[PDB]
């Protein structure tokens, strides 16, 4: 079929840069990404999950690198939160549950994101979750041995503690932390604190169980004890992923199905 493999890049979607593309004759749409990498297109080919972003190939001329990736019309899910007020319950605990069928996907093949936040998590036509961007994702287990990292990685008000006081860390509860982080970001439209650190007096009212303060206070009872085991200090006790799954709020109905046509009498 001539001009099948014709794309044309019609508007920026991000920024390297990221730039909506357009086939010349099915007018499939594709995100393509302009730009570390080696180990971005490496990780990409082992991929393939629905609430992964997908990963169609890649294309190097000269210097550039182009990775054509999937095209999430939806956006990011940071623009779903509205600043200071965050989003209905309902649709919060359903980006949750598709988030964490992501990122068990991800650990289930030995690998980590590293940089979760709501700018990484996009929404396709259906408002369906796609974790986003592998460019700070590394290999944690291979051949059945898990690998302690030791890297600074990711962006500060998502960052687990550990990754800030200790040397060498688990790879899983720092993925775990930033998850409650954006479960924290989509119920209550605000960050918690700048980083997990002591000298942060956000971070100490929360060890201190001060709840009754900004953001704890706009979340009902049910998903702040979800975040009471999320938020936790030491990752050696921090709620694990199979126990979110087994927590009351995850397993608490709150939502309908997409609306679905129908005509009555
Ligand atoms: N790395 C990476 C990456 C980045 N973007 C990918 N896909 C995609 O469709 N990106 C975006 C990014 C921002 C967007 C923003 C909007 C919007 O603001 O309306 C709509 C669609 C968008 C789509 C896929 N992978």
């Amino acid at each position: 079929v001539p001009f099948v493999e014709d794309w044309d890049l019609v508007q920026t979607l991000g920024e390297g840069e990221v730039q909506l593309a357009v086939n010349r004759v099915t007018e499939e749409a594709v995100a393509v990404k302009i730009v570390n990498i080696k180990k971005e297109i490496c990780i990409n080919k082992m991929l393939n999950h629905e609430n992964v972003v997908k990963f169609y190939g890649h294309r190097r001329e000269g210097n550039i690198q182009y990775l054509f990736l999937e095209y999430c019309s939806g956006g990011e899910l940071f623009d779903r939160i509205e600043p200071d007020i965050g989003m209905p319950e309902p649709d919060a605990q359903r980006f949750f549950h598709q988030l964490m069928a992501g990122v068990v996907y991800l650990h289930g093949i030995g690998i980590t994101h590293r940089d979760i936040k709501p700018e990484n998590l996009l929404l396709d036509e259906r408002d369906n979750l796609k974790i986003s961007d592998f460019g700070l994702a590394t290999v944690f287990r291979y051949n059945n041995r898990e690998r302690l990292l030791n890297k600074m990685c990711g962006t500060l008000p998502y960052v687990a503690p550990e990754l800030l006081k200790r040397r060498e860390f688990h790879a899983e509860p720092v993925d775990v932390w930033s998850c409650g982080i954006v479960l924290t970001a989509m119920l209550a439209g605000e960050l918690p604190w700048d980083q997990p650190s002591d000298s942060c007096q956000e971070y100490s009212d929360w060890k201190e169980k001060k709840t009754y303060l900004n953001p704890w206070k706009k979340i009902d009872s049910a998903p702040l004890a979800l975040l009471h085991k999320i938020l936790v200090e030491n990752p050696s006790a921090r709620i694990t992923i199979p126990d979110i799954k087994k927590d009351r709020w995850y397993n608490k109905p709150l939502k309908k199905g997409a609306k679905r046509p129908r005509v009555t009498s």
